[PDB]
């Protein structure tokens, strides 16, 4: 995360590490808990190439990665079949559990949003992670769980944002349809932030609007973050996970 | 150049060294003399961000790199402008010297293909550069001109190769039909072969086949090198380079 | 710590871990609390060049590194002036606590030994730290405090064993008499050991014999690890700290 | 090499470069043709343990490393018996080549000094290699031999600047009588000049008076490079060498 501040403990009860195994159960991605049994994330965090599900763990909501894990085997990687590349879209997957989660008021699921909420400029959104605090700076130890406030922007004046400094032709799009766009120059998602949430407080109901999927750089000028837009991928997902 | 050897020095006149300003005049992608005045590689090599030409130079065929520099200025850099990245395709760019090169029988152009031209599968075909002699391995001092034969592949099997191992729907296109395949998990290009070209020796003259793309790491199983397909892209290239 | 295991809550009360400031006040040396306001370590860690005081403090046991840091600031180094390298000797230094600590069961100081006292060769000593768990292998996360059980070996042996596989003259000393020699291909301290104690528990008192000082590498064939002797240095401690 | 620039063809026929077997055979250490037979370089570049002779060979002088390489092999590594560390001394060795090589006036020996020649501040001396130009930067490809023009300074002055800064007692002394002092803040020898040669013209004579042997740094304040005495070692060269 850069900008923004060490979340307090009673925010984001949603909020999943991914972890590989090597010297140690290492964070590479984040994820939100969606129900008891099922994480969701990006795509590119665990394909396009099939994995050994025996080398990945789920950790839930910690303050301080590491200090206090309980590693959860996954059971299931289901990825969406049209994601190749971040770029291309469809950047969306489901981690199965072995074993369904107990929930309370620290560890619990976000809610998903209706199909017909857009997301405009002006909604409240926060994105949250324990990824880089800046381009090629390493979140330090302790290894805070960090949150930053990101405004939204429309899809179309952030294509156009993509386009400036660009050889690409203005009427190829970058942006696409199926993606979400929020963030500046000092508060965006960075590496290691990836498949974790982007969530906005709606009629009092926080609601997940984007997966951290992809950006040149992170808070670079006229590059905002992009992220998987939820709404597009509520019937894939309501294919594996119980409403 | 993974699986290769070093060129004769009588092979491959149109090779090219592009080299970006630092400590020194770094070699980071390959090209081919099209044209006494252009030179033709990968959009992905100078783009699809706008780049200072001051920081650009190129290098016409040198046996080892470094060693005999006679570094070329470069006027404009023309990226293809459906061009964003690799995996989408239009990876291709042309770049115009400030004077046209005197042709030799050491330092001369390489023909383009005519449109109807399919290299068939089975074609023995060249890949040459200074790139990766493996994954993560960097060539060695003194850096000579390294050469590979590669068999031409169908898209159709290549694109079948793409999704062996892969979460992605076997109807979802990864080798679109702006690509061309070749090399097995002993001969392919590598990481710094990029913009370099792939030829094909078709009724006694050599033919740029392709322009070295991209590829899930270089001679990995079921992942042939994929390419530019120069045919694809032979009315672009025309409107800038004379016939 | 290589071959060791985390040391239990209760154990260690003296361990410190000197920290350097940057993006973290990150760990680089061990230390040992042998007054409630002095900290013994090796000259290598703080010198033979002069530091800045303002970019060193003090951390006193805590069981994983920068869970629950309290930091403590520093207000002298003294570097014995006979250290240049560790390999010459006299690698021995203490640093002088702005305030006198508090002592308890959790966290007190360690006893010096008697001038008189000879660890003698095969007796059962411990080393720990949060350095290297093997040669260029990290301590992972969550970073707990390892102990190790290292046999205490005459300087004779050691010095023996330095010559094998070396140019270096049998009667040219390289373990000299202000050092001593612990450990085995399975059992040492490595890099951020540095400055750490290495204890004996004589007559039912734990006695600091050695500060972590040097090897070639840690549990390599025939190269022991070196500590400084601290009986040998005994008045030049006193000099500073009240007995 | 610090400060100077590239040697002409002509000068320094006897500068070696030493090289381990790897991915290539790299550049580690200077040294200096003395003998046919023969070559002199630092002990810390190939002890103080013994390795496999089969991984080293010798290169005789070369423009540009390894455009040109013709590999010797050794068949004896003689390191001065009281070295273990440079700044403890006795940093000099010994490599006998497999064959006698054939000089010329662009290869050929240098020549000793005698016993009697102290080197007194105001002697041209010059120092060559292909070690970095600064502190951490490499030599650049395609990689030419350096030189530069280092003042000598007296042994007292050197010992007393290596104490400013340093908790080293000013009686301690730190630059030894069987090392020599060359070089300020703009010229200098650096990491991969080891082992290779400082050389003084004395009565139209070039002799070597100094191996390349250690610093604190590379043309650091206070911190001249420090180099072996040649005049010191020569009854243990000739021990080996004729004369
Ligand atoms: C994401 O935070 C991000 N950061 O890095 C990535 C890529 C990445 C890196 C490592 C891994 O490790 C997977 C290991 C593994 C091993 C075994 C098993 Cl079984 C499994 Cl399942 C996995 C995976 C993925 N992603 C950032 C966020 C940027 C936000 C900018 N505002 N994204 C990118 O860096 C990025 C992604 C894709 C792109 F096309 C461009 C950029
Ligand atoms: C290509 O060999 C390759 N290798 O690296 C690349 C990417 C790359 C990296 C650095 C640069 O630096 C140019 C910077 C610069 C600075 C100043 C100026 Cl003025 C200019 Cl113009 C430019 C450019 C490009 N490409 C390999 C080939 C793989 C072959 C497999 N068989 N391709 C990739 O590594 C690759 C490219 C794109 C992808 F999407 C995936 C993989
Ligand atoms: C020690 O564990 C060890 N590990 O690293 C060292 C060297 C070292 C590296 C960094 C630093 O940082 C000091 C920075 C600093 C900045 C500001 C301020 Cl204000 C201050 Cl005071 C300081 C210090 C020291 N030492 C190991 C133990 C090996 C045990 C094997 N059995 N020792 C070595 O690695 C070693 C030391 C000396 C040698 F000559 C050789 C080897
Ligand atoms: C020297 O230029 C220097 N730079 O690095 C060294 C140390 C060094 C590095 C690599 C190797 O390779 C060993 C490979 C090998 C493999 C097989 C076989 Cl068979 C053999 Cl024989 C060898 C060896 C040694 N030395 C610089 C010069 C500094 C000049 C400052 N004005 N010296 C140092 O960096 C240095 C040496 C010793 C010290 F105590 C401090 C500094």
């Amino acid at each position: 995360i850069v900008g923004g501040q060490e979340a307090p403990r009673s925010k984001w009860p949603w909020q999943v590490s991914l972890r590989v195994h090597g010297p140690y159960w290492m964070h590479f991605c984040g994820g939100s808990l969606i129900h008891p049994q099922w994480v969701l994330t990006a795509a590119h965090c665990v394909g396009p190439d099939v994995k050994d599900l025996a080398a990945l763990r789920v950790q839930l909501r910690e303050q301080h990665l590491y200090y206090q894990d309980q590693l959860l085997p996954v059971s299931r990687i289901i990825v969406h079949p049209q994601f190749y590349t971040a770029q291309i879209g469809a950047d969306i997957a489901l981690l199965e559990l072995e074993e369904p989660v107990k929930v309370s008021s620290h560890v619990h699921t976000v809610t998903l949003p209706p199909a017909s909420e857009t997301f405009p400029p002006g909604m409240p959104c926060w994105v949250t992670g324990w990824g880089d605090v800046d381009n090629d700076e390493r979140l330090p130890p302790p290894f805070p769980l960090k949150q930053v406030k990101v405004p939204i922007m429309e899809n179309h004046i952030c294509d156009a944002k993509y386009h400036l400094g660009a050889y690409t032709g203005d009427d190829v799009r970058i942006v696409r349809d199926d993606m979400l766009c929020a963030g500046n120059t000092r508060r965006d998602s960075c590496q290691g932030d990836s498949g974790g949430p982007l969530v906005c407080k709606v009629n009092g109901t926080w609601l997940q609007a984007g997966v951290v999927s992809w950006g040149e750089g992170c808070a670079q000028p006229n590059r905002p973050g992009i992220y998987t837009r939820v709404t597009y991928y509520l019937d894939w997902i309501h294919h594996y996970v119980p409403k």
